[PDB]
């Protein structure tokens, strides 16, 4: 069986929440974050994976345009096919496309595979974050209330199922029935209830949490 509820925080698995300011790279954030929980779960430490490495180097060859937009799914091949990803205490977040300046001296994680859940399926992405870990996902963040949220379980009625902006399911659980979905967000500490939004969870895909859900695997061997 599932738990009802799961919290990665709890088991050390999240990194202090990120200020992506002016620079459209949630896509990066979403992706290291997936990474950075993976890392914990293989290793037992907990370092804060480079989202500047994958804007300056997942670049036209994964699809992406750093500041103006990207993919988690390229995000993670580009670390596959790159062997690795630097810490970010080396390779520092400046909210602004530069030049790929990756370092294998400094190369804090890999990864082996990734793999992509199906569209709109709950189920699914509740049974991948209880059993795999933190889910790097899309939702549709356009709305006025996503930007004024404060607290508690966030339903907008003119939420849509086409995503606009990468986040990192990190649990879900329910408040006093309102059953959630626990997102870490990339817009500081100081939006939500400390830098994390609490989604609905179970009401038909809201804002299409589980549209677009991807999440990375680190590999030990193999038989
Ligand atoms: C095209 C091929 C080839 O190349 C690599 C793989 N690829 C993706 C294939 C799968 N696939 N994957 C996503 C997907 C997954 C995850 C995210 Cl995050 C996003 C996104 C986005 C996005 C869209 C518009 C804007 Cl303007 C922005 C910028 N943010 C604006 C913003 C909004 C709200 C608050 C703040 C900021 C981001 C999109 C989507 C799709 C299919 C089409 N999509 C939709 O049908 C939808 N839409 O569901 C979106």
């Amino acid at each position: 069986i599932l738990p009802d509820s799961v919290d990665w925080r709890e088991k050390g698995c999240v990194t202090e929440v990120k200020y992506q300011g002016s620079c459209g790279a949630s896509w990066a954030f979403s992706a290291v974050g997936a990474l950075e929980a993976q890392l914990k779960l293989k290793t037992g430490k907990l370092v804060s994976l480079s989202a500047q490495n994958l804007v300056d180097c997942s670049t036209e060859k994964y699809g992406n345009k750093g500041c103006n937009g990207g993919f988690m799914t390229t995000a993670f091949q580009y670390i596959i096919d790159n062997k690795g990803i630097d810490s970010d205490a080396s390779y520092p977040y400046k909210a602004m496309d530069q030049k790929c300046q990756y370092d294998s001296k400094y190369r804090a994680a890999t990864c082996s595979k990734y793999t992509e859940l199906p569209y709109g399926r709950e189920d699914v992405l509740k049974e991948a974050v209880a059993n795999k870990g933190p889910v790097s996902v899309g939702v549709d963040a356009r709305h006025p209330s996503f930007f004024l949220y404060r607290s508690g379980v966030y339903y907008e009625p003119s939420c849509t199922q086409n995503v606009n902006h990468g986040v990192l399911v990190v649990g879900y659980g329910d408040l006093n029935g309102k059953e959630y979905w626990l997102v870490k967000n990339s817009w500081g500490h100081n939006f939500g209830e400390e830098g994390y939004i609490r989604m609905a969870r179970n009401k038909g895909n809201h804002c299409g949490i589980a549209s677009f859900p991807s999440y990375p695997e680190i590999l030990q061997g193999g038989g």
